């Protein structure tokens, strides 16, 4: 057993042996392994900040003619924007109808059934919406007679009940009449925001888009590193180098492109880049549907894609195919002929880019960084917003405001902030906010990312602290988002006052100019919706609540003619 | 047959090593694990922090003085025309006959034109003498500057036509006698304006840049800082402290006041900040002399040093005393009333206070300066290169009024060479030494060798707006150039237009001129006893006798001024 001693005892010494070169080893790779990530450390902060101090304008990129909706679809999403099962056929028999249309136009009906449905604890908010879209809808083609019941009604809104604090008057959508403003300011505004607001907004947006695509973007959390947000901000960093393709288009027809992508960049993404680069250096896209165009390679002529055969696989994810991966340089011909992953249910839990299993504050200079650049866009799309086109505001804002004014006067208020949060809780919250966060309503082809959709909230965000009137004091416990635009908030407060009392100052709105204006409008988009379906569902609300309706309608002293107007419906419709 | 003994005890012994080995071994795997965490966070902190703050800087750098400590002009113009040797200043600043002789002769335009020709056709002469005569010559002649406006010009006019190779290297740097004499006469026709309108936004800049560098900690030993303009002077390593809101008092009678100092503060840096703190407040020093104010603590009635019987020793050197290491809290009542260790010689190589390893962490913080402060440098350049009412100071609008005059005189199509003549003329000799030496201009003004960096970093600002070449900037640069790399072409055009505008401004009528002249004259005629500086430049005159005289034989000069000549050699002998 001295044996099994000799064996146990030799074996005992050389591990020993092992264990001590083993820490050895360890330490020394340790060590590098820490100066090796302190460079790295050191590299990034430094490129950072002179990104920041030597960032170029680029991002001048010409369109011309802007793409804009038919507004039929504008309407669409600023009426509902949540089911679409009556808007399909609304976009695009008759007595019963020429009945509830006589029946909705007399001014004490509408108000009485409004009032009535308004009366109900059986009744929610959107309903509510529901029944004053479906309002416009029918009115859309009489928007003075709509003017004026919505102007009844907000006297009604104010007079009744919500004397408890003048100033928490139309902080939210939840009555009839507020829903109705809504789609009013949205109807009657269109035009200024074609005019005016259109145009910086698209470059805005041409731009965001343009200097995110400046920087690596995860194509599974749809992280990047150029954003206006500290959530998308990218986590773990990020080696790369930018390639100048010469992308070519075609005893085949010439047509050169010099195209700027990287070498961590997902087929797909070059593909985005490409046609990006396209529709803003000419103002057109070379192909409307993305999945049309054909990529190709030229290796010595090979077809690339998504995913081919030699893939890497980690764990249980799948790493995409990037540009280092087609061993592409600086300078490679790509073809675009004329002839997807994403589509896929399961995405974002079988495919790999750039995160796997830390320091993302190093990267918070590219917010400013992003910011800076992207900030003449703002303060234009802004200031587009609150501007004065020749010393006029828009007639709609205008005479609205004026109203606000009137009815101030009327309930006898001396205090300016009370008229300040009436103006800001009736158009810049209900209206503009929507569009800065929801560009897609008012453009064709304007596919809206979650990424743009993130950035365009902090970008809204300070929109809407622009009208503050609160004196917000900045410190180290604040948002990110309200740290980006902080220093410029407090001028944005005094245009925004500004803006207000040049209305107010503004000369008085001509009865023949409103009447002319609104009958313009009705007639713009009188044959662009049927009041058929509108009526209809309209009518549907009309018999749910019949009996209470017609107990208001007898509570404030109605006509015969009319009870009887009423009754017909109900056996027409029956 | 016992082996089986041995065995087994050494297999104990090395099976118990094993074990040590490996646990060992764990433990300090794990705390390279924990080590990594903690700088991690710490990282963070640090880097989020400073982003941070700069984006909630407060505008606190709003403090008032009122009327400005300026020096006597003696000493200004002291260390303008001497900034090297004070041996001959000294008696400058506080024989009739061959004075006198002297004196008279220099007034003479030919013999003074000869004079400097011939000092300035010597390889013998070296352009140290040639600055010391200039000097001299102005000292001299600083009671009739019309003479001497005379003379330079036409030296100027000689100096000019003379070359006849590219006028864009005229004026370049100081080399001739007529160059240091630009200089100098530059100073004496513009004290006037500094003190009108380039005095204030200066000294307010000084006041802000000493404010905001005292906000941050500030190592005692490398003279290096948190808070700064140029990358060099940034910190290295990170340092842990919080902020303090002392209430100073000042002894009993009373006086209350609120200073804001730090957890790591060298008692001397408190102090420094109190006067500081203090004079930003009330617009005077409660003390002239820094080391007469005694400084006081209050735990139970305590006083406080540099260093004490318990201070911290590592390696071979030693730790100065914080305000942590006195324990003193926020609100910490300090006495003040009227009764160092960095005079020792040896000071830099025998302490420490914040060293003993990521700087680009603390880049921010260039921009947080330079964003603090920019407010006062756009100020000071704007008055350097602005107008009051339109009109540009006499003395600029009549020596640029004279580069148009001579340029076109040379036929000159070209507006890059007299954009370059003008800058190389003022900007470049006046200002930018007044940027870079602010102390020049002021009453007690400490001026630590951190302020010089800064105030380089904004000169070479300051520099690159009058240059003529646009610079693109990208990844290759200087820290100091990629700061203010976004300002200079904003600046570039204003300083096109100001050229433009002093030109297109009325002209200087002889009278105005002369009169302004003699009254600058008149202003400053005794400051400086014109005996000491003659007797200095007779050392010269005698030096290269033949010469002058040779110089002036070959310009057909009269009996009676060679007769003078040897005259005045006559009597100094």
């Amino acid at each position: 057993k001295v044996e099994e001693l000799l064996s146990k005892n030799a074996h005992l010494e050389n591990e020993v042996a092992r264990l001590k070169k083993l820490q050895k080893q360890m330490s020394k790779k340790m060590n590098d392994q820490l100066e090796l990530m302190e460079s790295n450390i050191r590299r990034d902060i430094r490129q950072g900040f002179v990104d920041l101090q030597t960032e170029k304008s680029d991002l001048i990129d010409n369109v011309g003619a802007i793409p804009f909706l038919d507004y039929k679809h504008f309407a669409s999403r600023i009426f509902f924007p949540e089911a679409g099962t009556l808007t399909a056929v609304m976009i695009r028999v008759d007595e019963k109808c020429l009945a509830f249309a006589e029946l909705i136009r007399d001014k004490q009906f509408l108000s009485c059934f409004v009032h009535a449905l308004e009366e109900q604890k059986n009744f929610s908010i959107k309903d509510k919406c529901t029944v004053a879209s479906l309002l416009t809808l029918a009115l859309h083609g009489d928007l003075l007679y709509l003017t004026e019941i919505m102007e009844d009604l907000l006297q009604s809104l104010m007079d009744q009940s919500s004397n408890a604090n003048p100033k928490l008057l139309l902080r939210r959508t939840e009555s009839i009449v507020e829903k109705l403003l809504t789609n009013w300011m949205s109807i009657c505004l269109y035009g200024f925001l074609r005019e005016s607001v259109g145009q910086p907004l698209f470059l805005l947006v041409s731009a965001l888009t343009q200097q995110i695509s400046k920087g690596p973007v995860d194509s599974v959390t749809e992280k990047a590193l150029y954003t206006l947000s500290e959530d998308w901000l990218l986590c773990q960093a990020q080696d790369f180098e930018p390639l100048k393709l010469k992308v070519v288009f075609a005893e085949e027809i010439s047509e050169s492109l010099e195209v700027i992508a990287l070498t961590c960049d997902t087929i797909q993404q070059v593909k985005e880049k490409i046609l990006q680069t396209f529709q803003r250096k000419f103002g057109f896209r070379y192909t409307q549907q993305i999945r049309d165009i054909e990529i190709e390679y030229e290796k010595e002529f090979v077809m690339l894609q998504e995913v081919d055969d030699t893939s890497e696989i980690r764990g249980h994810v799948t790493m995409l195919n990037t540009l280092k991966h087609y061993q592409v340089g600086d300078g490679a011909c790509i073809k675009v002929i004329t002839p997807s992953v994403k589509d896929d249910k399961n995405f974002s839990i079988k495919y790999f880019h750039l995160v796997d299993p830390k320091i993302k504050e190093m990267y918070l200079i590219k917010l400013l960084s992003t910011k800076v650049a992207v900030h003449s866009f703002v303060e234009n799309l802004f200031k587009s917003i609150w501007g004065l086109p020749n010393n006029k505001a828009p007639l709609a804002v205008k005479y609205f405001f004026d109203f606000l004014d009137e009815q101030a006067e009327r309930k006898k208020i001396t205090d300016p902030d009370v008229l300040h949060i009436w103006k800001t809780n009736s158009l810049p919250l209900r209206f503009w906010v929507n569009i800065l966060k929801n560009p897609d309503f008012v453009f064709s082809d304007m596919e809206k990312s979650p990424h743009l959709d993130g950035c365009l909230s902090v970008i809204a965000q300070a929109f809407m602290d622009s009208f503050s009137l609160t004196d917000t004091h900045l410190d180290k416990h604040s948002p990110t988002n309200k740290l980006l635009y902080g220093k410029d908030i407090p001028q944005y407060k005094q245009e925004v006052k500004s803006y207000y009392k040049l209305v107010k100052d503004q000369t008085s709105i001509s009865s023949q100019e409103l009447k002319t204006f609104l009958q313009e409008e009705s007639k713009k988009h009188q044959n662009e919706f049927n009041e058929s379906a509108a009526l209809r569902e309209l009518y549907k609300y009309m018999q749910r609540y019949f009996t209470e309706i017609f107990q208001k309608l007898e509570q404030t002293d109605a006509p015969s003619n009319l009870k009887e107007n009423m009754h017909r419906v109900k056996e027409l419709f029956d």
